[PDB]
């Protein structure tokens, strides 16, 4: 619980701003169309700014009223049906308060995914609630969908909210803007200079608990190894030392990451703008008034900022296209790059096709777009911020109370762009190698995916692929329940991949626990050694008969773990048609059923795409 700011409203005031965005985010998304939004403003007569929720205490909304003409946005994204870490306050208040809205102008967009049980929970929530407490909407809710194409989500509501606002207040709509001055630091000391840590100046070199996303833990990687043998993919275990870092953890719990972008890229990217990637500087908010100072860790050399705190890899959207359109002298290339930020038409299209389904990161466009030539500090400050990585931590605290394993696959795919994109965490997780020790910055992330609290309750785990990473973990803590004399009810895993000398990852381990008695049932689906297809829900419906009897009468916890674009879907559905049969009851009831299940804490997931 951080120490909030003085009245958000109160300094709208001082500063002349009427309008306020606030942002629900985790991986800078909301933040970014917030900032966005708070840009706007000034195009339109107005002035905003950006907020983080939880630097505030949001009853005061009621104040804001007493600015003319005022106007507050939520751009919120959902987690896991639940509101962004930094945005949890803002929930609760709203559930407790009876504060009265009279007055108060909102909107609302949300940041969510159609795949996800609750869609937009949150924005849908903020935007239902204000109302309900006396707010009045001023623009529809905008529902960004980030399993289908988020930004032109938000392209299309921001082209319609800003005409609806300048109609409602009777404003009119009325140029390159920077954010950040730069200032090259030439007598500037070493030990002042930031090289890669995230929080307090040095913190990555003098340690200090507790550690967190703010202060991550430097460990060191003790292992490294292939799990696959063949040469298509790159599967890979790692072990994360993390021993006096005094970070607790439990099977179930998630792992982040704070990666290094790829050398080569950073290099070209300097080597292809004519700029000195070695020259420290700082941006610094033209805004003296703002609470962000810089964009990222200043003072630091361009190089360090392109390698750990900025995303060079992701395809741009099209507000950074648009605003280096400036900076590309074939005009050909200055239209094409200006027509990204388009609703619809060609322009649209060709965002979509050229920069989105083709991959292209920053440096690619540079390449294909040869006039687009920014200057390196501009870049900077357009670019977003690099982002962690999180991994299913595959260990047992139980057992390695030391150590965090991480379980995943190497990205890396050819492009349509015509160049070979590789995964930013993955790449340079892979080149870690074992004793100048091999360190990766990181923190653990409690999470609700846990093992059932008595020993007794049987277990089915459904996790192909890399979705076996939590599992391992569990069997673990199964097994050493057992081997600590405790009463252990049926563990059952539901494990996938192609064939069985080829990528059966955890073979030996899994052999070895099932040898014991740890694992009660092995059920392994191999995909490729035969000409059907044969997956981890097939094997459900053939144990159809004890699966539902663990679940009707033992009060079995479920666990799906994986890919959750079809593997988690087709599992689920598998379970309706299980229920719909042995209950007996129709479709609809075994779907309320199993969505029962997972309310009560009885079928989990720890799905990613
Ligand atoms: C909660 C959670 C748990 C996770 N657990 C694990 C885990 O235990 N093990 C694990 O392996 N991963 C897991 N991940 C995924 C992990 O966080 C990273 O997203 C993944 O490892 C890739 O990161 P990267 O930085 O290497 O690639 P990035 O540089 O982040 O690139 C990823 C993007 O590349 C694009 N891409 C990937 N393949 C292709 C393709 N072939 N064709 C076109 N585009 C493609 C997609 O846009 C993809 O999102 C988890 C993610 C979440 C959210
Ligand atoms: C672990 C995880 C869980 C998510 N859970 C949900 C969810 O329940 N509902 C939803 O609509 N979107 C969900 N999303 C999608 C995000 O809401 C969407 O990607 C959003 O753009 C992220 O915004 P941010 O960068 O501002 O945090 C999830 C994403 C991740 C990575
Ligand atoms: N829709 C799905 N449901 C369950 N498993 C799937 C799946 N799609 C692919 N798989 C399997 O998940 C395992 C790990 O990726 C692989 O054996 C893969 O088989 P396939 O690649 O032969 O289709």
């Amino acid at each position: 619980p951080p120490v909030k700011e003085s009245s958000f409203v109160e300094k709208m005031k001082k500063t002349g701003r009427n309008i306020i965005v606030f942002y629900g985010s985790q991986t800078g998304t909301a933040e970014e169309f917030a900032n966005r939004l708070s840009k706007d403003a000034h195009r339109y007569g107005m002035r905003g700014m950006s907020a983080d929720p939880e630097e505030y205490d949001l009853a005061d909304l009621s104040s804001l009223p007493e600015i003319d003409k005022s106007l507050v946005v939520f751009c919120m994204a959902t987690y896991n049906g639940d509101p962004t870490d930094n945005a949890q306050d803002f929930y609760d208040w709203l559930q407790e308060t009876d504060v009265d809205l009279t007055g108060v102008k909102f909107a609302v967009f949300g940041l969510g995914n159609k795949t996800y049980e609750h869609f937009n929970a949150m924005g849908k929530y903020v935007d239902q609630r204000l109302e309900q407490l006396g707010a009045q909407r001023i623009f529809e809710l905008g529902l960004g969908d980030d399993d289908g194409n988020l930004e032109e989500d938000f392209i299309t509501w921001r082209e319609q909210f800003w005409p609806a606002v300048c109609e409602f207040f009777g404003v009119e709509a009325t140029s390159s803007i920077r954010q950040y001055e730069l200032v090259v630091h030439e007598d500037m000391d070493v030990a002042k200079v930031y090289t890669g840590e995230m929080g307090r100046l040095k913190s990555y070199e003098n340690q200090k608990p507790p550690f967190d996303a703010k202060n991550p833990f430097l460990a060191a990687v003790t292992a490294n190894r292939k799990l696959n043998q063949g040469t298509e993919r790159h599967l890979m275990h790692l072990e994360l030392d993390i021993s006096d870092s005094k970070i607790r953890y439990e099977s179930g719990d998630h792992v982040a990451v704070y990666p290094a972008n790829d050398s080569a890229l950073v290099n070209q990217i300097g080597e292809i703008l004519g700029a000195d990637l070695d020259v420290i500087m700082s941006l610094n908010n033209l805004d003296e008034e703002s609470n962000k100072k810089h964009p990222f860790p200043c003072p630091t050399t361009y190089r360090t900022a392109l390698t750990y705190y900025l995303d060079i890899t992701n395809p741009p959207r099209t507000n950074v296209l648009y605003e280096l359109a400036q900076y590309a002298s074939e005009p050909s290339e200055q239209e094409h790059l200006h027509k990204m930020a388009s609703s619809s038409g060609e322009g649209k299209e060709l965002y979509l096709s050229w920069v989105v389904e083709a991959r292209r990161h920053i440096l690619a466009i540079l390449q294909d777009y040869p006039s687009l030539r920014p200057p390196i500090d501009h870049l900077c400050e357009l670019l977003p911020r690099l982002q962690a990585r999180y991994y299913s931590i595959a260990s047992s605290s139980k057992v390695h109370p030391n150590s965090v394993h991480i379980c995943a696959v190497a990205v890396e795919y050819e492009a349509k762009s015509g160049r070979v994109n590789k995964g930013v965490a993955t790449s340079w997780l892979r080149a870690k190698e074992p004793a100048g020790r091999a360190l990766v910055p990181m923190f653990v992330r409690k999470s609700q995916f846990r093992l059932p609290f008595k020993s007794t309750t049987p277990v089915i785990m459904v996790g192909p692929g890399t979705g076996i990473a939590p599992f391992m973990g569990f069997i673990q803590e199964r097994a050493w329940l057992r081997e600590q004399g405790k009463e252990v009810g049926e563990t059952l895993l539901y494990y996938g991949c192609r064939r069985s000398d080829e990528d059966y990852l955890y073979r030996e381990e899994l052999a070895r626990f099932h040898k014991d008695g740890a694992l009660t049932q092995l059920n392994v689906a191999f995909s490729r050694e035969q000409a059907h297809k044969v997956y981890v829900q097939h094997l459900l419906k053939r144990d159809r008969e004890h699966l539902w009897k663990l679940i009707h009468e033992g009060g079995a916890h479920i666990y799906v773990c994986g890919d959750a674009r079809n593997m988690a879907k087709d599992v689920q559905n598998t379970f309706y048609d299980i229920v719909a049969e042995f209950g007996p009851m129709e479709h609809t009831q075994a779907v309320d059923y199993v969505k029962k299940l997972m309310t009560k804490g009885r079928y989990s997931l720890d799905v990613w795409s």
